[PDB]
DNA sequence: GACATGATGCC
DNA sequence: GGCATTCATGTC
DNA sequence: GACATGATGCC
DNA sequence: GGCATTCATGTC
């Protein structure tokens, strides 16, 4: 139905793969040729299906009737998730060989910042597959199901988690703190203290976030990257990044990684996916 | 040449009219058959042009190639500006009579909540034409002209206005406090303190807002209305509203307005743009 | 066994009577000729007895054995409780006829600024009789008893009230918010944010107290008057006072009292205990 | 004239010796057999003199006519300055070896928390001698010279120092930050933010003090020691202490010292005054 | 990983 | 010594 | 109109 | 009485 353009190359397998390693049971559905999920925009809802057209470097988007009144915003969310805006060779041109291996690499964003906020928090300490299982449990319990599509369930809204009880959340399998951090986050959402859109001054914006309970500099950096699609942010405290720069302290990794300015968010993703990348043997 | 749907009726005359009176030179163009303006999404810039198609119950939108990478968000910004989600058959069924004469009414939104904030402030205690000239100045002095279309100019981003001299602003015609308020607002917009999207709790959000220098309840409400497009807001502190509700106080008005919940914003528009209106004896 | 003299006149039947209506059971004993109470200065405990020797305008203070390692401090407390520094000449000369009735009128302070804080808050709304009852109940629940004087119980420390259960204090006959105030006051005392001695800028000090939950303008003034023995404070928003100035709004009364600087506290006392008194409608 | 009791033993030579080394010209006078200094309690000023009576186990204290109205408080201040409450049997008993050679050791207090704070600040980084003359200059400038005894000047009041030009002090001989520190301390004092008396939670009060500009943990501690006469503080950051504990980080010294509570303040002193002192190797 | 705590230089 | 910043610890 | 100040009910 | 909210009122 609706269609959006992107600029070649676009590694859809990599993107669809990435999104799939984090897909949430009953909220998302990832296939080799399309991504599909529940979606809410105020009281409006339904399902969004995105199908790439490698041939016409186009992305087709289908909305269920429930979402039609807000079609546009839906489209905007998808474009932010997929990073259509990305001009692959402006980025690659500044990343030399670091990306040469896969020039179609895009920044996996999100369809909702609050959700991404919840996602980045449950991702603390644990594995990607576990954070997925976890987020599913939280969704299963606090997320509202679709009348129109039973098989689907909407991601928990801010006000549903705000009223949630720590003990209940904790029960799902997370420490008491993690749960409280989630209940705080939802309140800043209702109050509009959590930026749902990429702020002008990202750093300051991030600092503000780290004052939030349960949100450290890692949670803040990663959220900046996914929730805001911040393109020039690196992660010196990331598990892997540590293991990718063996023998270095957070400020040398940051001080090192600052050579990929202003596209560090991309340099980060490349390093994550270059199987055996060791800093330049110089 | 994209296209967006809308449910009829839709008083296009009324809308454009409303947008024309407050149109800012170099920034916006409003003809009786189309609306066009300068737009900026981050660092992407160009010019938007919407052309209502009454036959099709459709809004056509063309995009300056400089905005094609971010077409989706652009389309979303227009849909918010024109209130494309509105199911009038629902709103009017709710207000009954008050909206019987102008069933095609829509809430005139904005293209960017920050811009609309600036606009709200510069709209304080002055005629519409007045403010649309004051503002036009600001956009002339702190705006990013386009190369693709020199004729237009982008609204001042928060970074260009954040680092502005109070006197520099004041000198275009506004108390110093007013120039100060825009400076503040601009800051919250850099550290994500200014909610760029309708928050869950709009009362709370507004209350917070009010602590912002240069912002009172009137400005908060008008901001929530145009900036967030909140549908159940009313301005009992407004100049004309006082006139429409003779000898009645903010409180009296406010609760009389309670009869229109959850669509007090539409009710407002109907009363404003309906000269000679007056409350009942019950 | 200890003497501290005073300048005449000194209305003792009035001082004691006052301290009598407000006397707290099991903590204070007040008769026609002497005053006695439990007293604790840190880990030092014991009873204090005050016996005025009108004939030789000297006050006889006796101290239980446990307080002797801190006699000086006890004496100082006793002297702030009885306003022995007062110079009847200066206040009465400055006041004129206002105090011609009772020149021995003194400013009744306290023995511990925290205690007084707990009294002031409790002295809220209820009658003086009620207050003493309510206060005594708290002392019974949180006070330290004395081995040598089983009939006496020490007034509760901040260390016990900070740890108090608001519901426990509530069950004693006070609104939840009122108990939440005691606890806050108690905590303030622990971190040292409650002035235990008259502060350089009484005014600013008081303004800061009002920021405390539970403390309004009245409590903050009555605290300053009794707890710091500030001599130039007035209670324009007090009950009885309002009666003393019929038809006058706090600001009026208050503008009137300016005529008494800097002995407004003393002024207040006389006007309070001069039943007839009325302003000069000139 | 007045007499205060003290429990034996009391090493008067050491005590008077310690005050002497830090005696401030025109403020204090220290001699083999007595101690004298100016003293103002509100608008009551005069000179205080303390003369120990080894024979009768007592401290004699005379006050100039100016302070007689507030004499009891002068006695209390003196009792705090000379630690008259101290029971050597208790402290020493518990302290063991440490206080075995000089069992008459006492905690040199102060006669005014504020002044003491000032002293703690001015005494930073420089030698006891510097601080003394440094302080002296401050007193001669913002002080209140006594008419009855012109060679004496009352240590400057908060209101006075709060309103001093930070550059005037810089001139007296101190960094501009050491000066703003005084202006700040003085403001806190004007409004009651500076605990003029020992708090319930001494730990929490010190933590708070360090927020004060110019005040660190060292000062915050030294302040709790002399200003509040806290008996359980240690100074693991003192230049000399670090020397008495060679090759031990503050946290280590700190933990070792835990063996002297609740009298770590005394232990400190003892240790301070023992050249070849060193912790037990085991 | 969040978070409190413990271990160079500058001015 | 206060103060800023960057490692390095160590529960939970 | 924002924004100080003063001057009715619900706890 | 604390306290949040409301109706003038004067100012910039």
């Amino acid at each position: 139905m609706y269609t959006l353009n992107w600029q070649p190359p676009y590694d859809w397998s990599w993107m669809l793969g990435f999104l799939a390693a984090r897909a949430v049971s009953s909220v998302e559905t990832v296939a080799d040729s399309y991504y599909a999920r529940s979606l809410a925009v105020g009281e409006y809802r339904g399902v969004v299906t995105a199908i790439p057209d490698i041939a016409r470097h186009t992305l087709h988007i289908n909305l269920s009737a429930g979402l039609e009144p807000v079609a546009a915003e839906c489209l905007a969310k998808m474009s932010r998730l997929f990073d259509l805006q990305c001009n692959p060779q402006i980025v690659n041109g500044a990343l030399g060989r670091l990306g040469a291996a896969r020039p179609g690499l895009r920044l996996p964003g999100c369809v909702d910042a609050f959700e991404q906020g919840v996602r980045a928090i449950l991702g603390q300490l644990v594995s990607v597959a576990m954070a997925a299982k976890l987020t599913a449990r939280v969704a299963q319990l606090y997320g509202e199901r679709l009348d129109d599509f039973p098989e689907y369930i909407c991601f928990p809204t801010p006000q549903r988690l705000a009223a949630a009880d720590p003990q209940a959340l904790k029960a799902l399998g997370m420490p008491l703190k993690r749960a409280e951090a989630l209940i705080h986050l939802a309140n800043a959402a209702l109050e509009g203290t959590l930026p749902m859109t990429i702020p002008g001054d990202v750093e300051q914006a991030m600092k503000t976030l780290q004052t939030f309970p349960g949100i450290g500099r890692w949670t803040a950096n990663y959220f900046a990257l996914r929730g805001w699609q911040a393109k020039d942010v690196f992660l010196p405290d990331d598990y892997l990044i540590k293991q990718r720069f063996p023998g270095m302290t957070p400020a040398q990794i940051r001080r090192y990684a600052e050579r990929w300015k202003p596209w560090r968010s991309y340099a980060l993703l490349h390093i994550w996916y270059t199987e055996g990348w060791q800093p330049d043997e110089a």
